[PDB]
């Protein structure tokens, strides 16, 4: 069991598979997405292995919302200025695809409602 | 300045209430955009996640642990989408921070 695990965002973290990262601390990593959906689009991530939101434990509060502290920190170091969305994907229904816990952040254009 | 999200915490105005505790409170969404939809907000008025203090951290948080066990609860067993709105771009409704959790359809994407 390699710390992070073997999904795509742990080999990230390990710096196994490359990333363009906008910011790293003790608990998190924010880096671009590689398949963005809006001018700006990236990711925030715990480096604790969680699969997915739906089975995070009470005791990971602080974590995930580190992860939106750190998120409108990145945001507004990239100049986000007119706003962004903050999106995190639970399972089929959330059209999640890596079972490690993310956060999205969009911005540089206007986004529209529904989301999705 | 105050909020109608300010008035439903304080009871002022109806809404259909899932879960209250001492720091937060979820409720559905008025103009829902999926099957289910509701919001958890914090008690607090933070206005935007872009002013969030350091130490909103845990209450942050807190705002999405919530929103996953009213989820569970609510039945969306096949998933869903936590959204959070910042700004102008962003299209944020109400100048009070809140969580969306949409579900009970599939969720495409972009998410708008
Ligand atoms: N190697 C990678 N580097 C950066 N982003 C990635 C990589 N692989 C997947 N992604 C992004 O991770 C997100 C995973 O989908 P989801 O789990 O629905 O949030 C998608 O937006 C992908 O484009």
């Amino acid at each position: 069991a390699r710390p992070g695990g073997d999904t795509i965002f742990g080999k990230i973290i390990r710096k196994e598979i490359p990333a363009k990262i906008i910011f790293e601390d003790d608990r998190c990593l924010a880096f671009h997405d590689i398949s963005p959906q809006a001018p700006t689009h990236f990711l925030v991530i715990p480096k604790k292995h969680i699969s997915q939101i739906s089975v995070a434990e009470d005791d990971d509060e602080s974590l995930l919302g580190h992860l939106m502290i750190v998120g409108k920190k990145c945001a507004a170091d990239l100049g986000l200025n007119k706003g962004y969305r903050m999106v995190v994907n639970e399972g089929s229904d959330g059209g999640q695809s890596v079972y490690h816990v993310h956060l999205h952040v969009l911005g540089g254009r206007q986004m529209h409602w529904p989301p999705g």
